[PDB]
This record gives C-alpha cells, sequence and structure tokens, in this order.
C-alpha cells in the first residue's frame, strides 16, 4: 500500500541581472524559497549575417569558416555556495563532459542544440558546422550539469537551509564566429564593416535563464528541514596553466596540485578563436576557400605527439600515442566517444558517487604530481597540411593548458553548525 | 549458496481469430494456463508491386512516395483485463514511445524493422523510405510495449488468477501506401487498376502472432498462487480530439481531462494518408516527381508555430518554439532523438515505476487543464514550399489531435476480492 | 560519516613470453601478488604496405580488399584458473559480444579501434574497411572481456588465494589481410613477392600486454584474505562443429551439448580468409575491382535461409527468416545493433549475473538439443551476385560452425578446500 499525495513541479523563470551583450559578466540569481532545485538551462540566440553558401568569392568571407557560438560564449561558470567557490566550469569542461557522461542519446542531440548546422548539416561537435543563409531565426540551448541534477534522491534541498546565498556567474565572450572573424588570425580587419555583407548588421545576444522549483508535500517538508542529512557531492576543480610555444623542441613539466581525492584527470589544448579545430589548416580545396570541411580527422594528424602522467615520482602508464589516451581511455569507463580535436583523459575509478571511495587518487598525502605534453615541430608552411611531425602556422594559436579535475566532497548540513568533514 | 532448479521459457505460437486483410478487426487470444507472460511480437508482410526506381515517368507512380506500412496499419491496440479497458494504444503512441524510452540502440534497429528501406536506404523513421523493386520478399516485426515486458521482477503472473479473460485487439488499416495511393489526395483514382504496373497484383497481409509462456519451478509456483502481491503498473490513456481547420487564424483551446496522476503529456499531429510527413510538399525536384526525399528537415519549416500547456489556470512554461518542445524536452529525461514531423512533449517526472510518486501531475484534485496549438496560415501555393508562416495544400490534410498520456495504477491481487486502491 | 583512506590503482606492464610473430602461440603471465585484477588490454600494430588508392590497376592489388587485422589475428583466448579451463574465447565470440553487451557508446568506438579505416572511413565493423596509403603509423587496441571486468564489487580478488596459477593464452594468425591476400582464394600466389609494391616489405607484429593491479587499504585487506566469499561468475563455453558443403541441398542436424544452465545460444558462420563478408562477391563495379564497397547489405542477400532451435525434442520458435533471428532477437534484451554477415542469436533470460536464475536453459536434465542451418543452392556464377536462392563461389569458403554459449558457475573460495557447488 503506497502513500501518494498531491505533488507539483513548476518551472518558473528566474530573475536576471545585467544586460546580456558581447564580453560582459552576467549574474543569475536562482530562487531559494522552494524545497529543492534541479537542473538549469541557458538560452542564447546567435544569428548569422551571411548571404552566399560555401562558394568561393576570393577574399570575401561566406559560410565555410563557422563554429559553435554558444559553446564558445561561455568561459567560466562558478557555482558559489555560502560565499564559497564550491566548483567552477570552463570552456574545456563543457566539451569534456559530453565525451564522458553523455554516451546514450545525449551526445547525438547535443550536436544539434549547440552547433549551428543547417546547410550541409552534420551531427558532430566539429568538422563541418556551416550555418544557414541570411538571418537564421533559431534558438540554442545549453544546460549546466551539476552534482544534484542527475537523480531525485541526490538533489540538494533548499528548504533545510534558506540562509545560504547561492548564485551562479556566466561570463560571456565578445569574440563571435562568423561575425568579426573569418580566418585564423585577422581577416582584413573587419570590426563592424560590411564587406559585401559579411560582417554587418551585427546584433546582440539575449539570455533567457530559468530554474525549476521543487514542490514537496507538507508531510515530508517538516521532517526534511530539521533532520541532519549527510549528502555526497561531486565538485569540480580547474587550474589554468601555460604550455611552451611551438618551436624546435616542445616539452613541458608543470606540476599539478589540488585538494582531496580526485577521480580522474582530463584536459584539452584549445585555440584562442577556432578552439574546436584539431588538425592544421591547409590552403588546398576543399579545406580553406572553399571550406566544405573544417579539418581532417585521424588523431595522428594532430600536432600533439604523446603524454605521460606522473604519480608519486614513478611511472603510471606506458608511453602510448594520442590514439590511446584520447580514444581508448574514454571508451573503457562509461563507454563514450570523443572528437578529433585534442582531448586527453585517463580511466581510473569505476564508481562515481558512492559512500566509499573504491580507488581514488587521494592527493591529501601526495606531494609530487606533474604532466607533460609533447608536440610536433614546425619547419613547414601552412599550405601543405599538418601531422605528427610537421605543423603550419595553426600551432602557436593554441597556448592555453587548462586542466579540469573532479573531486569528492561531503557537505555537512546542521542547523547552527557549519564544518568540513572528511573527503 | 544460491538456489537453482530446472527452469524453462518456451515461445509457443498463440491462437488467432479472424482472417487478416485490409481494414478489419483482428482479435488475439493470448494463453492463460502458464505462470506469467512477457512481450508479444507481431508479424505483418506488406510487399510492394512497383517496377522502376526513383526515375520520373510523368504521371505514373514509382518508388518515390513510399511510407512505412506496418506502422500505419496499427490503429488501436487496447489491452483488456478482466473485461476492463486498462490501457489503449493508437498510431501516435507507437511513434511517441520510440522517441522516449528507446534511448540506446533500440531506435536505430527500429527504423530497419518498420520502414521498408531497400533502394537508397536510410536508418530513419521518415525522410527517405523507398522500397525495393518488384515483389520484395521480406517480413516486418512490430512488438507491443506493455507495463510488464521490461523486467522479470515486474512481470504480471497468470497462474495466481487464471479466471481473468485477457485479450488484445489489433485494428488493421485498409489504406496502404504504394498500392492505392501515390499523391497527397487521390492519384488519378486507382482502386485496383494497374496503370503501367503501379497498383495491380495487390495481395493481402498475413498476421503471425506468438506469445511466450512463463514456466516457474514447483517450489515457487505454490507460493506465488496464494500470497497477496501488491504490484505497480504504468497504464496508458488516450483522448482523440479535433483541431481547427488551417485558414487565416489557427488557435484552439480544447480541455484535457484524465483520471489519476499523469507522468507527462505528449501528442502528435498526423495526416490521414501520409501521416509521417512534417514539412509541406513542393513541386520542385527532387521533392515530388522525382521524389528522392520525402520532405526537408528543420523544425522551423513545420506549420506548427508554438504551444502552451495549461495547469491550474496558471502559466506552466514560457512560450517557446517547436524546436524547444520537441528536441530539448525529450533530451532531458531519457535522452532520445525524435524526428521532423510534429511531436510534442514536456519533461516532468524522473522516476517511472516506483513505490512513491516523486513529482506527478495528480489530476484527482485538478479541474482546469487545456492545451493550445498554433499553426501557420496559407495564402500560398503548394509548389513553393512550407515554413513557419506559409503552408500549401498539405495542411488541411492533418486534422486529428490525439493526445496520449501515461498514468500510474496499482492492481490489487486477492483471491475472492477485486477492489481499486489508491493511485 | 563515510570512511575514506589513501587508495591507489596503478597499471604496471605485465611480463611477456615468446616472440610475437605471424601464427604462433603467445602466453601472457598476469601478476598475482596484488589484491585484485581487473580488465586487460592488448596492443597489436599491423601496418599496411600498399601505395595507390581504390583505383583499378588491372590484376594488381591496391586498397579495395582490406579487412580488420586485430580482429582476425585472435583465434583462441582461454582463461586458465587453477590448471582448469574455466572459459575459452574464439574469433566469433569477439564479434558476438559487440552486438550484445555493447549497446551504448561502446560499439561506436569499437569500430575505430579495430578496423583500419583511413581513406573513405566508415564507423562500421564491415562494409568499407579501406586502409591508408603507404606505411600507416598507428596502433590497434582490443581488450579481453571477462566475468570480473564489469564492476568493482564483482571483481575476482587475488590476495585471498595467491597459490592459483592463472594464465591466458593468445593464439595469433599467420594469414594477414592486405599482405599475402587480395582475392577470395589465391591472388596470383604472392607469398612475399612485391608485385608493383603490393606484398613486399612485410613486417612482424608487436604485442604490448599490460594488466592493472588493484590496491586496497590494510584495514580491509586482512578481512578479505581470511573470510569466506560466495562469488558468482559468468563463464563461456564453445563447441566448434562442421556444416555441410554448399551444394544442391543444405541441411544439418548436429547435436549441441554443454554443462550446466546456459543463458542463450549464439553462433556465426565465418569464412577462412574474409570472415567478415556476408553477401557474395560480384565482378561488377564497384564491388570487386574497383572495390569501393566490400559487400551489399540487406540480410535477404545472405546465403543462409533460416534456422530452428531444438529443445526437449519439441518446437521452440516459428520458422522465421534471417531478418528475425539476427535483428529482432538482439533488439529485445540489450538493444545492440548487429551487422550484415551471418550472426545468429536467440533472446531468453533478462538478468545476467544474479543470485537466482530466473529462467535458464538448465542442461543438467536435458538430453536432446540440436541446431539446423538452411543455406541457398548455387547453380550460378560469382559475377552476378548472391541472394537467398543463388550463391556464387563465395559459399564453399565458409564451412566452420563454431557455437559459443554462456553459462553460470559459482566459484567456492575456501582456505584448504576446493570443491564444486551447484550451478
Amino acid at each position: 500500500y503506497p502513500v501518494g499525495w498531491f505533488t507539483k513541479l513548476p518551472t518558473m523563470a528566474t530573475r536576471v541581472s545585467g544586460n546580456p551583450a558581447f564580453g560582459q559578466e552576467f549574474s543569475v540569481g536562482v530562487p531559494r524559497s522552494g524545497d529543492y532545485v534541479l537542473n538549469a538551462w541557458l538560452t542564447l540566440k546567435t544569428p548569422e549575417i551571411k548571404l552566399l553558401e560555401t562558394n568561393r568569392l576570393g577574399a570575401n568571407g561566406t559560410v565555410r569558416w563557422t563554429k559553435n557560438l554558444m559553446h564558445n560564449a561561455v568561459e567560466h561558470a562558478s557555482l558559489t555556495f555560502n560565499d564559497i567557490c564550491a566548483q567552477q566550469f570552463n570552456t574545456a569542461y563543457l566539451d569534456a563532459w559530453t565525451q564522458f557522461n553523455m554516451c546514450e542519446g545525449k551526445r547525438i542531440g547535443y550536436d544539434n542544440m549547440i552547433g549551428n548546422t543547417s546547410d550541409m548539416t552534420n551531427p558532430t561537435p566539429a568538422q563541418g558546422q556551416d550555418g544557414a543563409r541570411t538571418l537564421p531565426s533559431k534558438n540554442l540551448v545549453l544546460p549546466l550539469p551539476f552534482f544534484f541534477s542527475r537523480d531525485c534522491g541526490l538533489a540538494l534541498p533548499t528548504v533545510v537551509l534558506p540562509y545560504n546565498e547561492i548564485r551562479i556567474n556566466i561570463k560571456l565572450r565578445s569574440l563571435q564566429e562568423l561575425l568579426v572573424f573569418q580566418n585564423k588570425d585577422t581577416g582584413n580587419v573587419i570590426p563592424i564593416s560590411a564587406t559585401d555583407i559579411a560582417g554587418g548588421l551585427a546584433d546582440t545576444v539575449e539570455a533567457y535563464v530559468y530554474m525549476t522549483v521543487g514542490l514537496v508535500s507538507n508531510v515530508e517538508r517538516c521532517a526534511m528541514a530539521g533532520t541532519v542529512r549527510d549528502m555526497v557531492v561531486e565538485q569540480m576543480q580547474a587550474a589554468p596553466t601555460h604550455i611552451v610555444n611551438p618551436q624546435n623542441t616542445n616539452n613541458v613539466h608543470v606540476d599539478m596540485r589540488f585538494s582531496h581525492a580526485v577521480k580522474a584527470l582530463f584536459f584539452m589544448v584549445q585555440n584562442v578563436t577556432y578552439k574546436s579545430v584539431g588538425s592544421n589548416y591547409t590552403c588546398v580545396t576543399p579545406v580553406n576557400g572553399p571550406g566544405n570541411t573544417v579539418m581532417e580527422p585521424a588523431m595522428s594528424v594532430d600536432p600533439i605527439k604523446s603524454a605521460s602522467l606522473t604519480y608519486e615520482n614513478t611511472t603510471r602508464l606506458a608511453n602510448m600515442g594520442v590514439e590511446y589516451y584520447s580514444l581508448v581511455q574514454p571508451w573503457y569507463f562509461s563507454a563514450s566517444i570523443p572528437v578529433y580535436t585534442g582531448y586527453h583523459m585517463y580511466s581510473y575509478a569505476l564508481n562515481v558517487g558512492s559512500v566509499h571511495p573504491s580507488g581514488s587518487t587521494n592527493y591529501g598525502r601526495l606531494t609530487n604530481a606533474s604532466i607533460t605534453v609533447t608536440m610536433s615541430p614546425e619547419s613547414v608552411v601552412a599550405a601543405a597540411g599538418g601531422g605528427n611531425n610537421n605543423s603550419g602556422y595553426n600551432e602557436p594559436q593554441r597556448f592555453a593548458l587548462v586542466v579540469i579535475a573532479v573531486n569528492h566532497n561531503v557537505i555537512r548540513i546542521m542547523n547552527g553548525s557549519m564544518g568540513f568533514p572528511i573527503l
């Protein structure tokens, strides 16, 4: 004999603060008078202003060098809780979670709700992201994955502690693709000019944020706000570093430090403008003018040679190529597929979210942890292609080595006491 | 030390009643002398009688306007239990369950066992379903999803109550694609005539129904038929309505009423003949003669503008387009990619089949619930295309608004007592 | 208040024995001084030695008849435990597990890490597996699925019994595709000759085996090696037979016997060289010279007509075609799409790995079990194609009927006692 009551679950639009534009700080004030919060969603519309298709028009920019806009607009998304930075997001973490957790039908639908694919569409995160024609009326949706947006039993209640000031920050990007850019560096300097309609009539972006509010019956509402609840969360930790400039020799050895136990380590080398490009550009059709394809696949063409993780000043894995650390590593656990760009990961634990860590890199006693990245030299032009031994001018553009990790924490919920227990 | 015994699980062919033809009532008598029942499969062979490929032959009909046959033959499948209509199916529910529960590799294989794709095949429920050549010898399989065909622990036993008269009904359709139709309305009136071999040599359909029989060892057979078992089921509820005719203005406000708590609401606007067509037809090659592609994708081309669900005479969600209610809504709970036709869905609950409803629309106390559908006006010919603002003559063909919902019920099993508990 | 300790999980490279070459026995000695072992991985590099693309060059062999190398190199992988053959693998089981358990993103990534796909790539196990150009520098990875490589709670501990001698055997194959073969039988007899660079500069294969070692804290290490533990495993059982030669009539009735309860039966008819080819070859472009496509899809073109499983000298399922036993059967339990080659499967149980068999073919009391395979006659040349009624010379090449089954066993762990309990 089950017990059922009149339950509800509305989706009221949360308040916004600040004018959403290009390159500005946008704060979102999620409500706190409800029982428990769930997953959030973001809405950003970025229409193009092109005209012709993928045909070559000399030095004019058409629909051939287009990338995802909403995926590049985000830069940092920190979830502040009780005036304490619990977890923070970046541009590399938004693409790393798709190639790890999203294994079922979530990855297929992610390519259509992020990348503007109309003319010659392709359900892929990269390699062919051409837009529409003139003024495409559409909307883009990008959710924010959290540690309580996966199950109803692991949700964070807001009625038990209505005094905490929670707030998320969304940092937008001023540089937009297919609007003020067309090449790898600068395209004839087009800030707002309309050279044969290819950079004019630029419009701003609109941010429509909404957060659902949980509604529990009054029978279980009094018992929830008064009883001690020991919850388990999975926060994120990032540490942006710097990689050596591509030249004759490429070898780094920057140390990596964190806090408690870390499940796994993952990072991705990205560019400053076309961060979703793996292989080097080529001045041979059809690669760059006309650009029917952004870049060729095959991880062997990527300038990144190999890598090696350091642990306790001892070896951790055999010196394998990029085809094993980027493909086979996410294929073991969770069974997900990546993309030809420059991802790196290492399979470790097999249970994410439990009451006992069964194999986790406890960094509380470790005092030696670094990472190395081997790249390919240049000594070649950017009109012949790339590879594992030669790279054109599309290599010095990427120089940001941001490593994002995931740790496990326990939030102590107590009326009148706020402490930090064990990991 | 586990306990094992000699277990069996055969699949005996059940009996049939009635001659399977075109447009007739076909009853299936599932056995009841066994211990329990699982899933049932249906077999219907619908061979074509065409000759040429997708080449244009003037007014003659070839292989260019073909749709799925077994998916259109099913019209109503009601599962009668104890002379009480527990749940009923329709033509819209067979396509809505594919874009919801089928998230893994179930949707990819569903396109091959339903849609006849031979010449220029495409693993998709629509957009390119061309058949073979002359007399294709093949068979089609379409099972019936029930509330006890998902796990062995939630199966409905038949040995505990061998007095209930269970029977399922299969209503076939007389109108078959690529046999008596070729255009949107009537194609030169071809009832049985063979105009250059394009509608002759029509054959009937054969129905091969078989239901597996559960076999439980005698150690647990006596304890099952005698002990009270409180099982939880997930029935279905449908309510066919009527939408306004496409004209200058398109706005409806038909109320929707049900019974107990409903998990989520979903419906789909379908045509009378080519119900698997979303975008409007165009008289420009290659759309209609020759028809290499049935219709263009992009949800913006669909005549349906937007919708809004009513709850407690208050707003429920922001007025979003069709790209958000058809793509992002099924992307949350159970990420399953849909299709470009005209499906609507709203994410709500996150646990289907539990002992406690954690967020369900309890309709037992609600007295106000409606739905609205906004379409696009005409004022344009059917030879230029469709869109969100103009539609040709392919809009008045669809006028059936059948909404299918899912509710939760508890079947009280008692020897000598048959009552209805709570939801 | 959870309990956490400093845990580790290294991946030390295990020792190797024997020189890895073409057609030799390679033994792998996994360590046993650790706490528990997990999943293992294999590394085999098989570079091609071609030059031109898929262009026709007369009788010369180019890149048009290429198949997977690492999938064909393995032949028998037996996991010996305590000098007892617990389970054994074959070439058919490595492809059957992909079309069964691998339902999510595991099958998509399996096609890229097995089949050499560079020029005109295709994420599919067959139908288009062309290599690169000259000397492709790449590595292939193929793990070994076991009964303890699916979850951390069901892992086999090695610290509780450090006296058992565990060892796995890897039998390599001397016949390699795109090296000493180009046609169906013999291609102008090319053992090592380099006819216009198409079979010269042959290199050996390197085997890099590594097995991770489990590390548990000392608090739970003493309690694990001393207390009894009743674990449940899922072993494999194979039985290679022989099918009748393709002629005027094709009908077999070889009995099948095993041990305890079997979950399900599955087999696949494979060739001796191009075992990943289902449809018959055709001398019409583009099938064989130039070979842009290996074979056409559609299960109706396969020479295998139908089959029927025998159980207790009684019928078990209706005489359905190959489109029902190869597609609809894997579509039910664990929705995994197969491939067009000749795979057979029958859905039975729904729970794999539990404490109570809820429906298993207990062969302990059965004394009658056989299988039949119906094929198509010849009486046609190999230059017109295949089908369900006619087959060319590509039918007598396949004559190995190896049936692989899966059973359930219970390993009794006791210090000083080694017995066999029930199934």
